[PDB]
């Protein structure tokens, strides 16, 4: 079933329920996921109205871009030309600059395919917006099916050579309560290397480091506390995790990550080369989610994209987008029950 | 009463009915007026869904900007520097450039004051959008009251020196049907001068002309057919009217224009210096409004703003907006019925 209602400020809330009774919801404000529940428990973090997003934190569950992450000094090189983008975090351009796409009302259309329902959100990024050459016609399609798979499909075409590498900023918290840390979750992630940050400004250091056998190695499932409790310089630097992990094997076919709590698991599939993991290292900020004060480590993202820093570390990729060339990216989060035995205590 | 409903593509339709039973409706798609009716008659032109506006004509009833009208070569000088805006009509920048603010979904909030209801739409134009320095936080409040007054108040603030001169693009048609020319309406206009167009590109000619005692003098009410049957080269050039008229006296308290058809009349008030009048000179286009084929001259605008062409004729005014300055503009359309 599909249901729609106003969500505030002129935005809408589109709620879907599949045949298994799982419900998921999105808003056109930032083409974003608002909630995902199983048996009345929230699987992700979200608010109850549009205004909260705008007043508390506008990133959660959003489509962010045109370029996800931080670009050192807002400087990109496009077809031999230097361009300075909006700098909204000191001299850095973070998540596309200020008042970016995650803050806009996108138009949308719903397509009912029976076992699958699609919500295609559209938006045009005008030429020059936040310094990006364009115009860029973008669309983000969120779909949910009878097999509990939530899929995000991005498409984009630009009138001019530009840069594009958006991502989805959902935060998971299988506790279903923001006030409960995710250190009790089990994590498996198919990555042998990571990208360290230079310092507190969070730009990339310039090197790629092997994490095998460190507290950041999750090739084999381990509890998140292992990382949170780590005194590794990088962990101490950000007070948790806030890094790109380079996937060892690429392809939409491989389960790249799996997050488990008790009998529930979320599997991550993507055609992108890296996953940026940020564990809500907000300290005592205490943003209220459904009236619960969020705790430090009260959430985790799996933002799949081309790793940030490719400006300095070309080995990471090329996010350029040629005029007329069709960009496409696909990320899938699938929900499972009793996938494995995970019975722990913290 | 206030009613909100889904207008298509995720946009909303907000309809306000006042104590007199008159109904006006807006959509956040473009902070625009969609309909205005009395005794089941439409007074303005509009479509029945969001898609129609995107497919047929995105201007009708919309908030257009940041700069309304045509800018020669898309060029403006800001702080002595030349800036090139998005060119969407040849080398000209018409109504803000392609995919401008009229095609965006704006956020909004409704405020019910009893005798009056206000709908405040807001949108942020990012720095560099379509070549315009910013960011510009903009808001347009459309309100409707029990006295049948529809008012539009604009406000804006920019982080950088820029240009700003928006307008409301409603088209009136007291016939209540697009297939009927407005040539039968009577128009009164408190303007003794107009801005001639250079040619078919519609950029300004460079001069200001006195229209006293010509087919375009509407200082005393007259039927539009007059102007329509004129042999003035300017009328002939565009096949109707498509020009900025310079108001004789500035100020919100003066009725600047008045459009009349039978017992029904619309009065225009504004704090702007000019009114741009365009008589839907679409020839055979035949755009469909409520299943009715539009006819050449099947509508007329009263776009209040600073006259286009100030880039070449500085006397027209100055559209700059300095960083930190708050821009404000107000335009009111008042509906009257003779008893
Ligand atoms: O929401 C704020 C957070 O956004 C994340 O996407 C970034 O990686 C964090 O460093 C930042 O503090
Ligand atoms: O909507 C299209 C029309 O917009 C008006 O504001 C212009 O003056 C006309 O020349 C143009 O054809
Ligand atoms: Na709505």
């Amino acid at each position: 079933s599909i249901k729609i209602r106003d969500f505030g400020l002129g935005s809408d809330l589109i709620s879907l329920t599949n045949k298994a009774g799982v419900t998921i919801s999105f808003t056109n404000l930032g083409a974003r996921i608002v909630d995902w529940q199983k048996d009345g428990k929230h699987l992700i973090l979200g608010f109850d109205s549009a205004k909260e997003y705008l007043e508390k934190d506008a990133y959660p569950g959003a489509t962010v871009g045109p370029t996800a992450g931080r670009i050192k000094d807002g400087l990109v090189k496009i077809s031999g030309k230097d361009y300075i983008l909006n700098q909204n975090e000191g001299p850095q351009t973070l998540h596309g600059g200020e008042e970016s796409i995650h803050t806009k009302l996108w138009t949308y259309e719903v397509t009912d395919l029976g076992a699958e329902v699609q919500v295609k959100f559209s938006l045009v990024s005008n030429d020059g917006t936040n310094g990006y050459p364009g115009k860029i016609e973008m669309s983000v399609t969120h779909s949910f099916d009878d097999d509990n798979k939530w899929k995000i499909h991005y498409e984009a075409i630009s009138d001019k050579d530009t840069v594009f590498n958006p991502t989805g900023h959902v935060y998971f918290n299988l506790n279903g309560d923001a006030s409960e840390s995710v250190e009790n979750h089990g994590l498996r992630l198919a990555a042998s290397r990571f990208v360290p940050l230079k310092d507190q400004t969070e730009i990339v250091r310039g090197d790629i480091v092997d994490i095998k056998n460190t507290d950041l190695d999750f090739r084999q499932e381990k509890q998140l506390s292992n990382a949170f409790n780590s005194n590794m310089e990088q962990v101490q630097l950000v007070k948790g995790i806030d890094h790109p992990f380079l996937l060892d094997q690429l392809g939409l076919d491989k389960e790249q990550a799996r997050l488990t709590l008790d009998d529930t698991s979320i599997s991550v599939f993507t055609d992108q080369p890296s996953i940026v993991i940020f564990t809500a290292n907000f300290g005592d900020l205490g943003t209220l989610y459904h009236e619960k004060k969020q705790v430090h480590h009260g959430g985790i993202t799996f933002a799949c994209q081309v790793s940030p820093g490719s400006e300095q570390i070309p080995e990471l990729g090329d996010i350029s987008l040629k005029a007329g060339e069709k960009y496409q990216a696909t990320t899938i989060y699938s929900l499972h029950t009793k996938l494995e035995h995970h019975h722990h205590h913290h």
